[PDB]
């Protein structure tokens, strides 16, 4: 097959760039950012995928400056990177070489969905606990990623471990400094960004997550609908109409503009019978109107609803050992460190 | 079958109520509104449709306050209200009885885009040309519909005559007042929606009509996206990149924020080689960054692209004649009373 060798500069450590060769060069994925490739290290034979975008050199590339910065078990690993050529002349192409994992949450759900049936609620644990543990991380960097969506949580179907991609929209949040409503995707959009508001914090990715966890569990988006309005529609079917101060902590300039008085739906009653009380109870929890209302990250690692993944005794439906799920930092952890008791079961990492 | 009599008012003129009696009572519409029906007048057998939604207690329907000023041949008329139980307990509904238009142009270009084919030019010309009339009008009032897509654009398959439906997102609006951004529907939002300008007019539907006609013609969306960002790069592949002043006559809280420096791709490009130079030309002058720019409806319907509807030998396809196009009154001509001039062929006037 065709071998491609590059000058690449490792992802993390010291700028010491060095040859990297590979090959069987596949596309996997387009869309507005560019080409995403699956190539295979001619050296140890891993696979990768390559993120190709244009770069323009005015200015550096916001994407690359996060991924350098990241190094966590539930979060795709920059590898390399390197410059070239691609589709035109002048235009020079910025090429990430990341972590590669084969599936994707949508896909997986996808599957149950057309099936009739519902992910198992081991899955739902693993997947959704290990969402969170990359959200404490990139948040405790002050980074919110603003496009959490089943496509962008990649599966390995084998081991169980989900990496969280696609850091385009990824942003580091100062307060006091405003920013762009109309990032992350519909149906995954916290009540803020539908009000347009520009001071919102990490806690819109919280929002998309606990959209997941809810779709998850029915089998189907708990907020969906073509426009703002509609989605706004099917937000109070089961929060309620929300208060003046709960519209004044979303966007304040809103308060005026009025909603269909409508009284909020138990959240029992939103899904099946055979849901457990906990899955419901952290939905309840993450899906707040008020954004400094709904749990922290690491605080939904230690809800209850994980409880199951902290068993000695837990293993995949497929025999094997769960993924890594113990190996907390200090950086992980600085929003709360007393969670840690929580958090690291007696029987983790001796 | 079951007959169902009501004692309804006149949807236009004196509150003399009318006895009218309906059967065949189907669904032919779902949404986060409540239900469209379809029913057969006992009398008649004429089809209509019946939009029922629930009546707040707290104010007037703006739906039914603006329904009842319109009476135009390319709107779908009120032709009767009621009030109802309904299907929850203990509350009122509000009944539209309204013109029953049995297809969509979301199904038509649907049937096409599916068996690889676009839809003859003299429909696209039909179609958007009727739009137009029914935006000049709705416009007159100071009315804009803010959710102008396929899906609410209803077609006679035999006459093919267009007529523009609901209107749960239409509002008056008034210079100075402040109006929602999270109205319209994905694909057909205007940039400065995106944006979140709570300071837009009526050009929002102008914009949307640009993107209809797009659509017609590529047998695909335009500006598709999940997201505002996607959206965004999508209408900055086709327009450009937007100048500091366009975006400022958008939104100007987001003149700081950078988009990708993407040099305008020429309109011929971006459509299939024999469409209509004429088409491009409209669509050029629809999809306008600053809303100031784009056509009025008024000033769309004298475009050269409508020149064959004002061919006193145009015939539809099937032999029949075009439906009516030229009985324009005072009141849609109010924006421009001189463009009568192009829009009454000589024929017509005779
Ligand atoms: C079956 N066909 C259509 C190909 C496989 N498609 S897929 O949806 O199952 C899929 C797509 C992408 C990835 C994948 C793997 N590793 C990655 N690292 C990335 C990635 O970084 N994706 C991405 C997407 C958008 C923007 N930026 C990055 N994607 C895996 C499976
Ligand atoms: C799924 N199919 C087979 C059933 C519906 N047929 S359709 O989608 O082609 C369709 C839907 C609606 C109408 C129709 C007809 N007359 C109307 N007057 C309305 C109407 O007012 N619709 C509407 C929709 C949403 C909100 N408000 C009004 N709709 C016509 C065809």
């Amino acid at each position: 097959s065709k071998v491609t060798t590059v000058v690449a500069t490792p992802g993390q450590g010291p700028d010491r760039p060095q040859e990297v060769s590979y090959t069987d060069t596949k596309v996997i994925g387009n869309g507005s950012f560019g080409v995403v490739y699956q190539a295979k290290l001619c050296d140890s034979g891993e696979l990768v995928a390559i993120k190709k975008v244009l770069q323009d050199k005015r200015f550096k590339n916001r994407e690359l400056q996060i991924m350098r910065k990241l190094d966590h078990c539930n979060i795709v690993r920059l590898r390399y990177f390197f410059y070239s050529s691609g589709e035109k002349k002048d235009e020079v192409y910025l090429n990430l070489v990341l972590d590669y994992v084969p599936e994707t949450v949508y896909r997986v759900a996808r599957h149950y969905s057309r099936a009739k049936q519902t992910l198992p609620v081991i899955y739902v644990k693993l997947y959704m606990y290990q969402l969170f543990r990359s959200l404490a991380y990139i948040h405790s960097f002050g980074i919110c990623h603003r496009d959490i969506k089943p496509q962008n949580l990649l599966l390995d179907p084998d081991t169980a471990v989900l990496k969280l991609c696609d850091f385009g929209s990824a942003k580091q949040l100062v307060r006091g400094e405003p920013n762009v409503s109309y990032i992350c995707s519909r149906y995954y959009r916290a009540p803020e960004l539908i009000f347009g508001a520009t001071d919102y914090t990490s806690s819109i990715d919280v929002w998309s997550a606990g959209c997941v966890l809810a779709e998850l569990l029915l089998g189907q988006p708990i907020f969906p609908g073509d426009s703002g309005v509609d989605q706004l529609v099917e937000i109070i079917k089961v929060l309620g109409t929300p208060t003046r101060e709960q519209i004044r902590e979303m966007n304040p300039n809103y308060t005026e503009f009025k909603f269909p008085q409508i009284k909020a739906h138990p959240w029992t009653k939103v899904f099946r019978p055979r849901t457990p009380p906990e899955a419901i109870a952290l939905c309840s929890r993450l899906l707040e109107y008020t954004p400094t209302a709904r749990l922290t990250p690491l605080e939904a690692c230690a809800h209850s609803f994980f409880d199951e993944l902290r068993d000695p005794n837990v293993k995949l439906p497929n025999g094997r050992d769960t993924p890594a799920l113990f190996n907390f930092t200090t950086q992980e952890l600085s929003s709360n460190p007393p969670l840690a008791t929580i958090l690291i079961p007696p029987h983790a990492r001796i």
